């Protein structure tokens, strides 16, 4: 419901946006969040939803606050407060200076050198999955590709069995888009319950998988503790299971609904990397926050020590002040401004893996299934939270005018 207005918040800044169920969700989730950028809405508002918190609505403020970790701390980075307080993943829940030492280790397991070598496998799985679907003339894209493609790449990287996916995906989703059956703290404890014995097993008998590497890792030259390893591995499993998975569905829904854009990439395949960047801007999907470390006047608004502020990564690139005609998709956009992978010291470490998964998907899908559309009479429903997504994406095409590679 609505939390009592704190005594320091003026009524004129109140805009009761619900990040877990925004009122304009039927329009599309990005559209739903973009109501915060209508001309009469201030740059910084307070919502009484979800326990009460600030929201920065414009790219300028969102970038500034992400750079300023001294005032805007990552120690409580989720709304609602009980979720941010419980949240202890590494490096996400840390500020510099301590955060920094943990990035090199995360880089070892998800960074460019890993991705470079993940190459043939990512390519082979994309092709296999898509070829299987091609002669059917239909699929449920979320379950048939968006989930298994990035999730199998991740489970392989992490040396975790594929049969564990349903459990782990359910838990991850409770942390970003809870259905109400579990608190964030319960979902996180269940993830840790899974991870703890595995981490100990791989500290005793190390492999070459990501969990082994983290569990046996060093951080600025000293051994990682079991606790830190667990906190880092939890983050890796959320990144693997609930990021690219959602983004692929926004992108494919857009392509299903825009033949002209499909044609563009079929005719000019070299534009695929640039298209990936533009789609990352338009279909940005993450919204994290920070907590005030002190009372602080920010852009004319009095923020109080301990207030939470939602800083939607999603919103920077949709801001007309960053990109003209922001809801319009233009693969030839010359300065594609966004903070889709974050901003400041926590810039996404998985972004190279994510782009490779996106670009491989766009190329290999359009090769095999160039012409597809939304299933007859389907109304595509989005879902909103810390990471937003697509509930279901039924697609159809005529298989007779397709062929195997
Ligand atoms: C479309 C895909 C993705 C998006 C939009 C995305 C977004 C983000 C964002 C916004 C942050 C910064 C949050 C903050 O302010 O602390 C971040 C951090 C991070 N991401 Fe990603 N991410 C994606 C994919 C991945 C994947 C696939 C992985 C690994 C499998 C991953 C691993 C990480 C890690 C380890 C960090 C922590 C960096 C730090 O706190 O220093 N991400 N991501
Ligand atoms: C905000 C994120 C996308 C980033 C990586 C996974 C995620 C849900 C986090 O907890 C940190
Ligand atoms: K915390």
């Amino acid at each position: 419901n609505l939390a009592p207005l704190p005594p320091h918040v003026p009524e004129h800044l109140v805009f009761d946006f619900d990040m877990y169920n925004p009122s304009n969700l039927s329009a599309g989730v990005q559209e739903a969040w973009a109501v915060l950028q209508e001309s009469n809405v201030p740059d910084l508002v307070w919502t009484r939803c979800n326990g009460g918190h600030w929201i920065a609505t414009r790219g300028q403020l969102i970038r500034e606050a992400y750079e300023d970790y001294r005032h805007f701390s990552s120690e409580c980075p989720f709304i609602p407060r009980e979720a941010g307080e419980a949240y202890d993943f590494i490096p996400t829940s840390m500020d510099p200076p301590e955060q920094r030492q943990f990035r090199a280790l995360a880089n070892q397991v998800v960074g460019m050198p890993v991705v470079d070598k993940l190459e043939n496998r990512i390519q082979e799985l994309a092709c296999s999955l898509i070829e299987s679907l091609r002669p059917q003339g239909q699929c449920n894209f979320t379950e048939d590709y968006a989930e298994p493609f990035p999730i199998r790449i991740f489970m392989l990287l992490a040396g975790l069995p594929e049969e564990d996916i349903p459990h782990l995906k359910y838990l991850t989703d409770q942390m970003t888009r809870p259905d109400g059956s579990m608190t964030f703290a319960e979902a996180k404890e269940a993830l840790y319950d899974y991870l703890i014995p595995i981490i100990e097993q791989r500290r005793q008998k190390p492999g070459t998988d990501a969990i082994s590497i983290v569990a046996n890792g060093q951080v600025n030259g000293r051994p990682i503790t079991s606790d830190e390893a667990k906190r880092m591995c939890g983050l890796l499993l959320v990144g693997g299971l609930d990021t690219v998975v959602n983004f692929l569905s926004f992108s494919m829904e857009f392509l299903a609904k825009s033949p002209e854009h499909r044609q563009e990439l079929i005719e000019r395949p070299e534009r695929i990397p640039a298209a990936c960047e533009e789609l990352l801007r338009r279909f940005s999907l993450v919204a994290l926050g920070r907590i005030l470390t002190s009372d602080y006047e920010f852009h004319g608004v009095q923020l109080k020590k301990g207030d939470q502020i939602l800083l939607p990564q999603m919103l920077s690139g949709l801001d007309e002040r960053e990109n003209a005609c922001p809801m319009h998709v233009d693969f030839s956009r010359q300065k594609v401004s966004h903070t889709t992978f974050g901003h400041g010291s926590h810039l996404c470490l998985g972004q190279h893996l994510a782009r490779r998964e996106i670009i491989v998907t766009l190329k290999e899908w359009l090769t095999r299934i160039p012409d597809f559309s939304i299933a007859p009479g389907a109304q595509i429903q989005h879902k909103s939270g810390i990471v937003s997504g697509v509930q279901a994406l039924p697609l159809v095409w005529d298989p007779a005018t397709t062929k195997a590679v």
